[PDB]
């Protein structure tokens, strides 16, 4: 439900090469339209696995990249990966989540992401195999401080979710390279 202001801010930074835009939507056609407008990561999160995997398959047919899929269950992520998803988002917002990362690593996945509101959780996931660390802490004030800590720890691919362009901009300044906006 993001306003156009959120996309507007990430678009300006994306054009300057200062960020990648990740876009989440429940409709693959909306994801395709976003890809054509310059979105770099398309997040499928349909809870129905049949629909979600169908959305991954259709985005692959369209040539869209990079396709992401989000789940709390490594098995769903592994199926999405087989069907065309490149970025596998372990959702730790309701936790164990670290074990999902470990199993995906055992399966051979090398573009694992992890979504959490706590930098210490994200740091552990990073050590265990997650390469994209998603700070999603809209219920926590100044969550870009979590970005700052992960940046000092040496993580190279930090993403940040907010519906407010001001928060997105500050997270970029603190070291986020992927900004997540929503339909
Ligand atoms: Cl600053």
């Amino acid at each position: 439900m993001d306003k156009d202001e959120a996309w507007k801010q990430v678009e300006q930074l994306r054009r300057e090469g200062a960020t990648r835009i990740a876009y989440r939507s429940d409709d693959w056609r909306d994801l395709k339209e976003a890809w054509k407008k310059g979105a770099d990561i398309l997040i499928v999160d349909a809870t129905d696995k049949d629909e979600a995997w169908k959305q991954v398959e259709q985005l692959r047919r369209e040539g869209a990249t990079e396709i992401a899929y989000r789940s709390d269950d490594w098995r769903d992520l592994k199926e999405a990966w087989k069907k065309g998803a490149d970025i596998l988002i372990v959702d730790a917002t309701d936790k164990e989540a670290w074990k999902q990362v470990e199993q995906l690593r055992r399966e051979g996945a090398t573009r694992i992401a992890y979504r959490s509101d706590d930098w210490r959780d994200l740091k552990e996931a990073w050590k265990k195999g997650a390469d994209i660390l998603i700070v999603d802490a809209t219920d926590k004030d100044e969550a870009w401080k979590q970005v700052e800590q992960l940046r000092r720890e040496g993580a190279t691919e930090i993403a940040y979710r907010s519906d407010d362009w001001r928060d997105l901009k500050e997270a970029w300044k603190k070291g986020a390279d992927i900004l997540i906006v929503d339909a």
